[PDB]
C-alpha cells in the first residue's frame, strides 16, 4: 500500500541540493579551512571546499529521494 | 495454516528498497560525514555513504520479505 | 514546501563576502605571516594573504547561499 | 539583518594601520635583523624592515575592515 | 473547540526571543568558551557564540508559538 | 505577561562587562599564556589576551541582557 | 545589585603587578632561557625576559581589576 | 589582603643572586663551552660565560622578588 | 516566627572559614596536585591550591550564614 | 560551639611538614625525574624536586591547620 | 599523636642513598648514554652520569626522611 | 629493614665490568666507527673505542652496586 | 549453500578496475605529488602515480572478486 | 552425539576462502592503503595487501571448518 | 549494476586538463621558481614549469576518468 | 557542468602578465643582482633580470589561464 | 589457626619461577620487541627481554610464597 | 602439583627457534631494511638482520621453555 | 605438535629469492640511483644495486624459511 512515512518530503526542500542547510555546511567549511591554514600554513584544507560540494552533489544525486 | 502476522507488508512499502525511510538514512549519513570531515579533516566518513547503500541493498536483497 | 531552516540568512550578512568575520580572518592572517617571517626569514607566508582572499571569494562565489 | 559580530571594531583601533601592535612588530623586526647581522654579517635581514611595513600596508589596505 | 493548554503563553514572554533565559544561555556560553580557550588554546569555542544565537533565532523563528 | 525569570539581573552585575568574574578570566589567561611561553618559547599564547577581551566585549555587546 | 563574586580581590593582591606569583614567573623564565641558551647557543630566549614583563604590565594594565 | 603565595621566599634564598643553583649554571656553562671549543676550534662559546652572568644579574635585578 | 532550623549553627563552627574540614580540603588538594605533577610533569595542578582557597573565601564570604 | 571534626589533627602529624608521607612524595619524585631523564635526556624533570618542596612548604605554610 | 604512616621506613633502606634501586638507576644511565653516543657521536650523554648522582645525592640529602 | 629489591644482583653479573653485554657494546662500537671511517675518511670515530671503555670503567667504578 | 553476501557485486562495478572511484584516486594522487614537488623540489612524488596504478592493477588482479 | 550447532556451515560458503566477504576485505584494503599513501608518501601500506591475503589463507587453512 | 559514485564527473570539468585548478598550479609554480631563482641564482627551478605540465598531461592522459 | 573553481580569475588580474606582483619580482631581482655584484664582482647576476622576464613571459604565455 | 586459603599452592607450580606461564611472557616479549624494532629501528625494545626476567626473578624472589 | 598451563607447548613448536613465525620476522626485517636503504642511503638498517637473529637466539636460549 | 602458522609458505614463493617482489626492489633501486646521480653527479648510488642483491641473497640464505 502506501508507506506511511511517505508524503511530506519537504524533507527534500529542507535538505535539498538547494537548501539553507546545505549552503550552511560549505560556508563554515570555507571558514575553518581558511582558519586552519593560518595556524598550519600547510596546503591541506582547501579540498572538501570543492570536494564536499561534489561529494554533496553525488550523494544528493545518489539518493535524491 | 495462515501465519497471522502475514498479509499487510505495506511494511515492505514502508521499509522497502524504495521507501522514504531508506532515503532518509543515507541523507543524514551524507550530512554527518560531511559534517564530521570539517571537524576531523580525515578521510574517513565517506564510505557507508556508498557502503551502507549497498549494505542496505544486500540485506534488503537478503531478506526482501 | 518551505524548508524550515530557510528565511533568516542574516547568516549571509553574518558571514557574507562583506562581513566583519571575513575581514577578521585575513587580518590575523596578515599578522601571523608577518610574524612568522621574522622568525623564519623565508618567503613563505605571504600567499593566502592574497590567496585565501580569492579562496574566500571563490567559495563565497561558489556557495553564496 | 545585522551580522552579530559587527559593531565593535575597536578591533580596527586595536590592530589598525595606526596601532600599538603594528608599531610593536617592525620594532622587534628592526632589532632581530640588526641582531642577526652581527652574527651573520650577511646582507639579508634588512628587508621586511621596509617590506613588512608595505606588506602590512597592503594587507591593511587589502582588508581594512 | 478551544485547546485547553491555550491561553497563557507568557510562556512566550518567558522563553521569547527577548527573554531573560535566552540571554542567560549565550552569556554562560560566552564564558565557557572563553574559559575553554584558556585550557585548549585551540580555535574552537567561538561559534555557537554566534551560531547558537542564530540557531536560537531560527528555531524561535521556526516555532515562535 | 511578565516572564518570571525577569527582574533580578544582578546577573548582569554578576557577569557584566564590569564584573569581578570577567576580570578574573583574562587574569589567569594572562598567566597561563605567560606560563606556557616559558615552556613553549613559541609566539602563540598572546592573543585572546587581547582577543578574548574584545571577544568578551562583542558577546557582551551582542547579548548585554 | 551587588555582583556576588565582588569584594575580596585579595585576588589582586594575590596576582597583582606586585605579587609573589608574578615575580615567580619571570624568575624561572630567566632561568630556562639561560638554561636553553647553553643547549642552543642561539640568541633566542632573552625576550619575554623583558617582553613578558611588559606583556605582564600591559595585561595587568589592561585588566587591573 | 595577603596574597597567599607570599611569605616563604626562601625561594629567593633558593634562587637568589647568591645561590647554589645560580653558581651551578655558569659552572657547567664554563665547561661545555670549553668542551665545545675543543670540537669546534671556533671562537664562539665564551660569551654567556660572561654574558649569562650579567644576563642573570639583570633579570635578577629586574625581578629580585 | 522563628525558623526552626535556626539556632545551632555550630554548623558554622563546623564548616567555618576557620574549621578543621576546610583545612582538610586544601591539604589533600596540595597533596594530589603535587602527586599528579609527578605523573604529569605538566604545570596544571597548582591553582585551586590557591584558587579554591579564595574560592572557599568568597563563597564563605558569600554565604557566611 | 565546638566544631565536631575538631580535635584529633594527628592529621597534622600524619601529613605535617615533618611527616612520613611528605618525605615519601619527593622521594619518588626524585626517582621518576632521574628515571625520565635517562629516557628523555632533556633538562626538564629537576624542578618540583626543589619546587614541589617549597610548593609543599608554602601550602603547608598556607594552611598548616 | 603518632602519624600512622610512620614507623617502617625500610622505605629508606629500600630507596636509601645506599640502596639497590639507586645503584640500578645510574647503571642503565651509564649504559644508554654509552649506547646513545654510538648513534649520536655527540658529546652529550655523559652528564647525569655524574650529575644525576649528585642530583640523587642532593635530593636524598634534601629529603633523607 | 631489608630493601626488597636487594638480593639478586646477578644484575651485576649480568651487567658487570666483566659481562657479555659490556663486551657487546664496544664490539659494535669498534665496527661502526671503522664503518663510518670508510664513509667519512675523517679521524673522528676512534675515541669511545677507548673512551667509552674507560667511560664504562668509571661509571662501573662509580656505581659498581 | 549460498553465501548470503553473494549476489550484488555491483560492488565490483562500484570499485572495479574501471570505476569512478579508482579514477578518482590517481587523480588527486597526480595533484598532490605535483603539489608537493612545488614545495619540495625533490624528485619523489612521481611514483605511485604510475606505481599505485599497477599496484591497483595487481590487487585488483589479485582479488578481482 | 550430534553437536547441535553442526550442519549448516553455509557459514563456510558465507566466509569461505572463496566468498564475497573475503574479497570485500582486501578490496577496501587495497583502497585505503592507496589512499593512505597519497597522504603519507611513505612506503608502508602495501603489505597486508599481499600479507592479509596469505594471512587470510593460513587462518582459513588453519581452521577451514 | 551502476556504481553509485558514477555520474557527476563535473569532477572532470573541475579538475580536467582544461580546468581552472590546473592552470592555477603551474601559475604559482612559475612564480615560486622565478622567486626562488632570485634567492638561489642557481639553474634549478625551471623544470616542472614545463615538466609538471607534461607530468600533468600524462597522468591526466593516464587516468582521464 | 561548471567547474566550481571557475569564474573569478581576477586571479589573472592578480598575477597577470600585467600585475603588481609580477613587476615586484623583477624589481627585487634587479636589486639583489646589483647587490650581489658588489660583493662578487663576477658577471653572473644579470640574466634572469632579462631571462626571468621572458621566462615569466613564456609560462604566462604557456598557461595564461 | 589455619588460614583457609592455605594449602594448594600449585599456584606456585602454576606461576613458579619454573612455570609455563612465566616462560610464555618473555617469549612474546622477545617477539614484540623484535617486531617493534623492525618498525622503529631504534634501540629500545631489548631490555625487559633481560630486565623483566630478572625483574621476574626478584619479585619471584621477593614473594616466592 | 601440576601447573595447569603445563603440557601443550606446541607453543614451543609454534614459536620455537625453528618455527615459521621466527623465520617470518627476519624475512620482513630483511625487506624493510633493504627498503629503507633505498630511501635513506645510509648504512643503518643492516644489523638486527644479523643482530635480531642472535638476539632471537639468545632469548630463545634464555627462555627456551 | 604442529605450529599452526606452519604450512602455507607460498609466503616463500611470495617473497622467495625468485619472486616478483624481490625483482621489484632492485628495479626501482636501479632507477632511483640512476635518478639520483643525475642530480648529484657523485659516485654514490651504485652499490646496493649490487650490494642489496647479495644483501638480499645472504638474508634470504640466512632465513630461507
Amino acid at each position: 500500500q502506501d508507506l506511511m512515512a511517505s508524503g511530506n518530503t519537504t524533507v527534500k526542500a529542507t535538505f535539498g541540493k538547494d537548501s539553507s542547510v546545505v549552503k550552511w555546511v560549505v560556508l563554515a567549511e570555507v571558514l575553518v579551512g581558511a582558519v586552519m591554514y593560518m595556524m598550519t600554513k600547510n596546503v591541506k584544507f582547501l579540498a572538501g571546499f570543492a570536494i564536499i560540494s561534489v561529494f554533496i552533489a553525488v550523494g544528493m544525486a545518489v539518493v535524491g529521494l
